[PDB]
């Protein structure tokens, strides 16, 4: 497995629930990058550098993905929700004297992200979210439309081990036939192969693969009735906001984040899903200018 | 593989979509029975006999499925629409010298059959339709908590190869756990073992699994879209039907079954009964007698 972060260092971080493992490079104020499904920190190699010449960049494997330990679930899957990653993740944060923090996330750490700011506000100096909407927007969004564009939100959630027996006959097949169909051009050839093959290498393994389930089931049950607490409550995450989504993949996601935010700003890219491998020049600048 | 219909005869049906594949007994009034997912014709079993005493009864294969020929599928997923089915299921009928027929089908075969109605309501002396609501209905239901409880629905109309692919590791384990999940108990105990041996050799098979597809993802498409035109045409059904369904199945999820029939028949009647969504087989006496009252 390469090596894909130059002058980053490799950090095993305790927890009360388990290590997480980061990338760790960079000076001067802190950001925690945080990937989604089905990748691991290894999705930000390409603009994690140009952060780096501005922030202490800490580029986290989110809780039982990747090298990070796996915390044993329950029938309500709670160590995969957002609500306790985000509470795991601003602990492994403590450890390193961070208690506050700008935070970028991707996909299921987009999640992680903005769940941590409706929880914990004071952690955070800034929040950018990209390729996502809320959960609770995905899921009343969700017709015949969405459910036929986003089917593994029910698929993945279904009770084990239903996904779990049938992503084992597979599993290289799976992760590299999502990876090619959420980007723009609808094959591999955004991605680093090296950064291909830790994906694939970690959805090989089926213990981890039950982990992504395990979070697509708290993203249907736990996850869902949090955010609805807050939509009911009028709650708007305070810290100030970037929103970033590919055109061709979230999509009007600034319309949406307004209802949930108080200070928001946002662009679209030219890009599926995957912005910071298919649009990392553009991410690496909203970022840099976002967060400066 | 056991014979589930002694002293049934068989026939292998031409049709310019391919051969149909039928057990066929009894006499009397012509009665075609068709299965649904994941099934073949022997789901009927259990009820066949009691209907052959006083129907000519024909137990089909759908096409694509069990022994009847499988068709090559096209974008549109053409032949495995119900539409096309029904087509060439009066095809069929026709080569029997059945032009004015009773028909009662279960599951993707009941959509075949209210397809049927709609399209060649002049076909059929009366209809009965067990365990659905119409395809348009389900998919203006959808919702999370209806997208959770029937996942299948998106999950193996997503474009070929993906179901097909995580389908072909252990498909043993993904039909026997659907068939089992889907009785009222949870397990396989409502079925004749010989009758599982029928659905899981038929599953075993990449060819039939790949048609199973391509009926979910007519049912995602072309179904939704043909029913979309009935119902915003404010179409009915003028043939007598009949609505039967299990009271622990998905057709009386988030709806009161008959209340969706009326919407989409002139005259209609129907009855939970107490089961999953395999009727026939869980209930045989009960859906036996119910069918046979309705098509006396
Ligand atoms: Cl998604």
């Amino acid at each position: 497995l390469a090596d894909l972060f130059p002058g980053f260092g490799s950090e095993w971080i305790n927890t009360s629930s388990g290590r997480i493992f980061a990338r760790v490079g960079g000076d001067g104020p802190p950001l925690l990058l945080l990937h989604g499904f089905p990748q691991t920190h290894v999705m930000w190699h390409r603009v994690a550098p140009k952060l780096a010449e501005r922030f202490k960049v800490i580029v986290a494997d989110l809780p039982g993905y990747g090298w990070s330990d796996m915390p044993e679930s329950d029938e309500q899957h709670t160590p995969y929700t957002k609500r306790a990653m985000a509470k795991q993740l601003i602990e492994a944060m403590e450890q390193l004297g961070h208690v506050h923090f700008a935070l970028a996330g991707h996909d299921r750490g987009a999640r992680v992200s903005y769940r941590l700011a409706l929880d914990s506000p004071g952690r955070l100096s800034k929040l950018a979210v990209l390729d996502i909407l809320p959960t609770y927007e995905y899921w009343q969004r969700m017709n015949r439309a969405y459910a036929l564009k986003i089917y593994h939100w029910s698929f993945l959630a279904q009770p084990a081990p239903l996904p779990e027996n049938l992503l084992g006959g597979d599993p290289d097949f799976y992760v590299k036939a999502k990876l090619a169909s959420w980007t723009r051009a609808g094959d591999l050839s955004a991605f680093d192969p090296r950064a291909v093959e830790h994906y694939r290498i970690a959805f090989a393994d089926p213990m981890r693969r039950h982990v992504m389930c395990e979070d697509y089931r708290a993203g249907a049950y736990a996850d869902f009735e949090h955010d609805k607490i807050d939509v009911e409550a009028g709650n708007k995450i305070p810290v100030p906001m970037l929103a970033l989504w590919g055109a061709s993949g979230a999509q009007t996601p600034l319309d949406v984040w307004r209802k949930w935010a108080s200070d928001v700003q946002g662009a679209p890219i030219e890009s599926g899903n995957f912005l910071p491998e298919e649009a990392p020049d553009q991410t690496a600048e909203a970022l840099v200018r976002f967060f400066s």
